[PDB]
């Protein structure tokens, strides 16, 4: 299992394992911040043993990105490390409210692979701290961003932002080597998100899974990448819907616009049927993503094959 520690700057880390979302490290004055946890309390244990190859300092702070359940189901492994807040966005927070036992549930059915040592999930992800806005850490002298500046890949989705290094902590809301999951997704507002992105000007960014990006003009790349992503697939759902295509149909269609452009990202294949399904139900007025489950998941793959 190929794990890539990275140090992106003079206080920042990324943390890849083959096959598994990116997480965050920031090491400041006093204390570490992580965003996202690593899908289980098994896994996060290699995250911190790559903490703890650089600093004993306690790992004060874990911000979740988002809700999903390989983001944030690993958090409790962070206490005995000096965890003392759990920090995500009111988006966040109310999406656990209304759908995070359903999303555990969906996500360790669909990729178990994702979850190595899956009993030792203790149960959801509750925050210990919510907010609306934007709050700022000073790590001491270290100064940490974590802002909501829109939705795009959920309702909630939270960044970290170290403005002294320009090293930004994107979550799933930008992808450049692979596609963008977006079951979940605000498909209508990500674009104008990607823009509040890119006006913060940031030298590194790491994306949702894949290498870091580690000057201004990948970060770019990334950052139009995944717009022209996203803003494809919800105009193809419009199209779809305009001419009141069945799912198939739909899939089909934007495989038109989409397979050219995009076909050769990591983990297409496996992201486009709940992309086609979320954007053809986006397109169609349901602006609050439905919920997905096992047997949405059922009635999806019978819709595109027989
Ligand atoms: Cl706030
Ligand atoms: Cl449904
Ligand atoms: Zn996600």
């Amino acid at each position: 299992k190929k794990v890539t520690w990275t140090k992106l700057s003079e206080n920042a880390y990324a943390y890849t394992a083959e096959g598994d979302p990116n997480s965050g490290v920031i090491i400041g004055d006093d204390s570490v911040l992580i965003v996202d946890t690593t899908a289980t309390p098994a896994m996060a244990q290699d995250l911190i043993a790559k903490i703890r190859s650089v600093t004993d300092k306690p790992i004060k702070h874990v911000v979740l990105s988002h809700y999903h359940a390989v983001r944030v189901l690993g958090a409790s492994a962070y206490f005995d490390e000096g965890a003392q807040h759990v920090i995500a966005s009111r988006g966040t927070y109310e999406m656990i409210v209304e759908r995070g036992e359903a999303d555990m549930k969906s996500e360790i059915e669909r990729f178990p692979r994702l979850f190595a040592g899956v009993e030792t999930v203790p149960g959801l992800t509750w925050p210990t701290l919510v907010f609306e806005r934007e709050i700022t850490l000073f790590l001491g002298k270290l100064e940490v961003k974590i802002m909501h500046v829109g939705s795009g890949h959920t309702k909630g989705d939270t960044i970290v932002w170290l403005p002294s290094q320009k090293v930004l902590f994107s979550g799933d809301l930008v992808e450049y080597d692979a596609a963008c999951y977006c079951g979940d997704a605000q498909l209508e507002q990500w674009p104008a998100t990607l823009e509040a992105l890119r006006a913060l000007g940031a030298e590194k960014l790491v994306p949702g899974r894949g290498p870091a990006l580690l000057n201004p003009a990948e970060v770019n790349k990334g950052l139009d990448y995944t717009k022209d992503f996203v803003t494809t697939l919800l105009a193809q759902g419009r199209k779809a819907v305009e001419r009141n295509l069945d799912l198939k149909a739909a899939m089909a269609l934007t495989r038109e616009a989409m397979d050219p452009k995009f076909g050769h990202v990591f983990i297409y294949e496996h992201c486009l049927p709940f992309d086609v399904s979320r954007a053809f139900d986006e397109a169609s007025g349901i602006a609050h993503p439905r919920i997905w489950t096992a047997q949405r998941d059922k009635d999806m793959w019978a819709a595109l094959q027989d």
